């Protein structure tokens, strides 16, 4: 993988105002990029759940950077965002992709949907 300098828009929508910034995400390596989702995400969330809402609707905006890469680099991403939201308590279904666009919702303050009890 070359060093992805990529815009990324994380586009949050709380209480009743929308906070969209677009971040310059620079790395060399996939991993990177993930651990700078759960920076830039956790860091920005943090105020808005002191805010309060029932609920966040979120937006994160990936810039195709050329024709030929951002085919492989989206599909690509969509592994690496899959991962952040699982370890950030997002759910699978929460996360969906339209408009060259991710939204994904989550129930703010009580941040949970998955309330499971299996028998052994």
């Amino acid at each position: 993988m070359s060093g992805k300098k990529v815009e990324v828009q994380v586009k949050i929508t709380c209480n009743g105002k929308t906070y969209e910034r677009t971040y310059q995400l620079y790395a060399v390596r996939d991993e990177e990029l993930k651990e700078k989702l759960k920076k830039v995400l956790n860091e920005r969330m943090d105020p808005i759940k002191k805010l309060g809402c029932k609920r966040v609707r979120i937006s994160i905006r990936v810039k195709h950077s050329d024709a030929a890469e951002e085919k492989k680099e989206a599909k690509k991403f969509a592994a690496i965002l899959n991962k952040v939201f699982a370890e950030l308590g997002y759910n699978d279904s929460n996360v969906t992709w339209d408009g060259d666009t991710v939204t994904v919702e989550g129930q703010l303050e009580g941040v949970d949907l998955e309330h499971h009890h299996h028998h052994h």
